[PDB]
């Protein structure tokens, strides 16, 4: 649930 | 360092 730093 | 299932 991670694309690079950004993550849910 | 991942994105998705996908980590690089």
């Amino acid at each position: 649930x991670c694309y690079x730093a950004v993550c849910t």
